[PDB]
């Protein structure tokens, strides 16, 4: 679990994601899709946007990144609480979505990485700790809910 001053930094930061969720999404989609192609292959509408320059043109990729980071924002406002909000996620990314946990794990790093990169030197140490903490958890929650199910991939 994170401490209540590790869900406060979670949250701070978070904020800096709401100022623009849209544009955190498409770049955390870019960075998962350019950097793990095989991830790009599971998204049958945008699987044909093999570069960073065909996604960064599409607002359907866009609208998407924006789903994903609302939905795991509403998670991180729940400080851990979420098995009602994971559960279905987990279900519909192993049996439908068919996302290995090792997705996740790159999703992760993502969100670590363009947090960084949009906000150069105010991603504080204390702030990636917290937040990577918080990814550990979702990810870690998500990985017991496929073991159950027996989803590998």
């Amino acid at each position: 679990g994170l401490s209540d001053g590790e869900w406060q930094q979670v949250l701070n930061v978070w904020g800096k994601v709401e100022a623009d969720i849209a544009g955190h999404g498409q770049e955390v989609l870019i960075r998962l899709f350019t950097g793990h192609p095989e991830t790009l292959e599971k998204f049958d509408e945008f699987k044909h946007l093999k570069t960073e320059a065909e996604m960064k043109a599409s607002e359907d990729l866009k609208e998407h990144g924006t789903v994903v980071l609302t939905a795991l924002g509403g998670i991180l406002k729940k400080k851990g609480h979420h098995e009602a909000e994971l559960k279905p996620l987990a279900q519909s990314h192993a049996t439908e979505h068919k996302i290995p946990i090792k997705y996740l794990e790159f999703i992760s790093d993502a969100i670590i990485h363009v947090l960084h990169s949009k906000h150069p030197g105010d991603f504080g140490a204390d702030a990636q700790g917290a937040m990577t903490k918080a990814l550990e958890l979702f990810r870690n929650d998500i990985a017991a809910k496929y073991k159950e199910l027996g989803f590998q991939g």
